[PDB]
């Protein structure tokens, strides 16, 4: 047993609070392999490897049939870290023994795993074996937040629709439904947003979250400048690019003000472009333009010193800016490893630089971003092996820290910081 | 001995199809050290280290004399990977026993190597000693493609002149001569390009290739929009920036249409600026503005689902974008390590990230970009050592793959994908 | 015979440690080069910006009428949040080497005893000498104000470099114009007079052993030549006491910058460019803890400069890690582009290693300046250089000793050239 494996074993014992997921609290764990293999990580990759979208997303085939088809394309993917998560979770959760998933062994695994997951206490078994105490949700702004344990599945207000999509009649309607306000004037939109916050806070929300395009640049926007764009949206007109920009800035800034008023952190996921690949599988269409800078957010950071902004960056090149900005701005926090940057090749240097330059209390190591509970463990395990390596190399060896001291840093990054950064409203 | 070495030894034995080079099939190998040491890899560095251009490119000196002068400036270069290629090549092909080329040992090498290279079968000896089975060319659009084995030296259509240089009188003349068309109208220019494709397909061509500046952003261009700029070019006008951009887009898009029709992949080398250093040696003047994104190619990737785009990026920071785009677009392939990115410090993390996140069938390991055959081996060997390292660490160790399974991955990256991606028209 | 706890990398580092250095860039005040107490070390922005970033209010740190000892005490209270940082590693190692500090960390429990002891040590008549000797420093390049007389200190020990930022960016300021007028004796209201005045500064610095000009530049800066005619308006406006529009300001800056390059050309002086800083991005930070950057830059915007001045060496530091690869490429092609150390936010092991690694394998060995301290006080030199030597030792052993089968001696020689040799040949003097 190598020193790194031992340090990792210590990290493995740490019970976690996942500060960011897309779990459906009403259907948190999977019911069959289709919930796992049918998830976009794999369908986008099967597709990317040459499987027609039509084959994967064929109308009116069973979940099991769909899994069969995807498996046929797994041979092109057996090198990916994504497929490694899959084999490791299957072995952990289902007792899967083979080193790879093939057209010859998939069905027996499907049938078997399905039985295991029909057990009444399946969700609890996953949480238990994944060292998860609690998971942050990403709730739609109109989510009733009822029907589940808000202390285990912790609400977070997703604001993307309000900030970027008031242009859409369906978005306005949902807002009207949720708040009862006619939000065609700034004062009323502000009232509406205020009601969403009170609603989220009263159900134990611990954060707001948003995904932002690389071009976004927040500024203050007065009510007068907001009123034309907002009136156009509600009158049903198509907003010009400038109107749309002004309105999104108005909404975004208003949300940051409510975060300050309610002492909520505002998670910013920066750098994503939606629907770059127009013919991709469901949830496999978003990419990014790397040409972004946190400098674009200087007005926000300066204007809201009492709002913590846990920031994830999509582009790997952006990490070093994030380090410098978390290093200087007391309200800027480095938050996990997001999406396309969420692989060992990029995690290691990112995790490494953050631990050595950012204060230890401004560093959230990791979140799962999972849609089903079973994906939590393999991704957190991947992160723990990387973290164990950095801790051992740079702290145990580099600084002569005891394993204990190094593991204590590990615990703060995985868990301690989540507790103090997201203390509750 | 070393586990990495053993894995490298197995990769060394894989016979290659070099998927991108600038070989002249009628003068494929060198005749003297002037063809080697006088190549821009070494003159640009000697000049960079402080040797005057006027000394290196003095008119009325022989190849041997020029070699002599470059050698004087090599003491400043013994650290460089480029000079490692040079020494290794000399050891392999010329029996060179010294650790470096110096004023006191170069002449003996020059006379001995020139003697070896004058041998009738030198070309064949190099290919055999390089594990090279076939090599892609990059031919001018008017290359007759005649007089050589097109299965050994495989034609590829170089499109740079058509896309960016119709402003040059001589380019228009060459195109008129080659196609018989009067391309001053859009429709005719399209037919002309079609005839270039027919010519190349008749000679077993396997791809198109182009190098692109950072500002290039492909979009469709209508005949009405193209007619203005095209007429101006054929009228001997100096095109405005916008005219030039419209014409280049029109030609580029037209070419991709033909790639789709003939089932030819379109190799894109993205991000070069020509003549950044205006007083540099021949072929040592180009650099780059790293402020580019594959996002600017989204229209292209979406509009040509049946064209494979093997992409190379110049800036190291663009690699992470490349891995993401090859991850999502079925038709985006990661293609080798280009130019300034073609050194171990950058190749390793780029090679590493590609293997772990991109499907194994969308990853072309390496091409030589060589101008003379002797440069193929040292460059490929540098690559094999990095890949061996990545395979051992991330697959053999990281995933508990057997050496065999890892070598099989390596073989696919080095050779297998070249066969499937460039199958022929 | 070797210590068992010593790796081959440690052995290589040990040989690097014995290289007597000339620091090619600092901000030492030659009249107060070393610290008098921990207030000088702990009170420096490395630690105050971090303490503040970790949650300590600036009002607490920068409270008026608080002694240096009390300020240290307050900063120590907040070091718990920082014991992971490389900056804190510098501190501990610093205190160990100079003050005999034996503890693995600095806490409220043990700081006062260290403060007291270190203040006694630093009050020794030969403290400055002691630090230099223990730091393997032979000489240090200063960054002098343009109006420094360069006569109040030993210029062979503290080597003058002309700080140009104020001339290039701040003629808008009455205080800068007045200092220039006092220094040179000129009404620089006209381009010709201003050039002559700048010329006198050069003549003054060169005759006092100056080895470089230096400047920090913002990401938007794009040097081009500027005619006297184009410059006369903005210059006149600055001297009239007017407020320069953005355009006047940018023209004037380009003009002064290009002028300075021209003098560098004339005197064969290298011009250190530190590229990529934005001032006062964080508006409520601690003193010297407000500047950040915008990564969206390219050396491509400097192309005119590099092309127009082949006889000027431009040692370049890039602020953003992403820009390093572009620097490697430009140093690789332009004879007059030189890679210069690891600057500011890039000055941490996680970034130094790949940046150092790529420079060694692609840039000619004579165009690579390994490191400078940027130090404000002498005690910061050693821990930062030691941090660097450790990275360099790793790179040298892995890529040269193992990678190219070099003897350790040959690898160390490359190390010596990078640390010291290139400093001597790049900054030989006018
Ligand atoms: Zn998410
Ligand atoms: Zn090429
Ligand atoms: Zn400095």
């Amino acid at each position: 047993s190598s020193p790194i494996d031992q340090l990792c074993a210590q990290l493995d014992e740490i019970v976690l609070i996942d500060p960011h997921s897309h779990i459906n609290p009403h259907a948190a764990a999977s019911k069959n392999l289709g919930d796992i293999l049918g998830y976009h990580y794999f369908t986008e990759l099967a597709h990317s490897a040459g499987m027609p979208r039509e084959v994967i997303e064929a109308p009116g085939i069973t979940a099991k049939e769909k899994v069969g088809r995807i498996v046929e394309g797994l041979a092109h993917l057996d090198n990916t870290i994504q497929v490694k998560w899959l084999i490791e979770l299957c072995e952990r959760f289902f007792g899967f023994q083979d080193d790879r998933l093939t057209p010859d062994n998939w069905e027996a695994l499907y049938d078997h795993s399905e039985k295991l997951m029909s057990a009444p206490d399946w969700e609890q078994t996953v949480l238990q074996k994944s060292q998860l105490e609690a998971v942050f949700l990403t709730n739609d702004f109109d989510d009733p937040l009822t029907g589940f344990d808000t202390k285990k599945y912790i609400p977070c207000l997703r604001t993307d629709d309000l900030v970027f999509h008031l242009q859409k009649p369906e978005v306005r309607q949902r807002l009207a439904k949720a708040t009862g306000f006619d939000c065609a004037t700034p004062a009323k939109l502000i009232h509406a947003i205020g009601q969403l916050f009170t609603h989220f806070v009263s159900h134990g929300a611990k954060a707001c979250a948003i995904s932002l395009p690389p071009d976004f640049e927040p500024t203050p926007v007065s009510h007068v400048d907001a009123e034309g764009p907002l009136r156009a949206a509600y009158a049903g007109h198509v907003l010009t690019t400038e109107q749309s920009q002004i309105l999104s800035r108005f909404v975004f800034w208003t949300i940051a003000e409510f975060c300050s008023e309610h002492h909520l952190p505002f998670d910013l996921m920066i750098g994503v472009n939606r629907r770059v690949y127009e013919s991709g599988v469901y949830q496999g269409q978003d990419l990014f333009d790397q040409r972004v800078s946190l400098y674009q957010y200087r007005r926000l950071f300066n204007a809201f010193p009492r709002v913590k902004f846990p920031i994830s960056v999509l582009a790997h090149a952006s990490n070093m800016e994030l380090v410098s900005y978390a290093w200087i701005f007391p309200n800027v926090i480095a938050n996990g490893h997001w999406w396309y940057s969420n692989i060992p090749a990029f995690i290691e240097p990112d995790c490494r630089s953050r631990l050595e330059a950012i204060p230890r209390n401004k560093n959230i190591g990791y979140y799962s971003d999972m849609y089903k509970l079973e994906f939590g463990w393999p991704k957190f395990q991947m992160y723990r092996r990387v973290l164990a390596k950095v801790l051992f190399e740079d702290f145990v060896v580099g600084r002569h820290w005891s394993e204990e001291r190094a593991v204590e840093l590990g615990r703060q990054i995985l868990r301690g910081n989540v507790e103090t950064i997201f203390s509750g409203a």
